[PDB]
């Protein structure tokens, strides 16, 4: 095995696109996420749903 | 009254049907009603009834 010096990340979410890419090689300082709000769960007993 | 030996059952909230029946007769170990959910109350204080 020979990736070595790169980090190495596997997407298994089902993410990724093989007819666009086989991998991206980046420079990871330069790539940021923003986290605004992390996943959050509500209750609906209510609501409406669409309309019509 | 002649109605001997029967537990006798007189129905009242309206559901009997005189142009169907006059009684049933029956073997009531033979008839089951299954009780899932008995009578539930939920308080709706947000929701939207019906559509238009």
């Amino acid at each position: 095995g020979s990736f070595l010096g790169f980090n190495t990340h596997f997407n298994r979410n089902g993410a990724w696109s093989p007819e666009s890419a086989v991998a991206f090689i980046a420079d990871s300082s330069r790539v940021k996420i923003g986290v605004r709000q992390d996943i959050t769960v509500k209750f609906l007993d209510q609501a409406t749903l669409g309309t019509g």
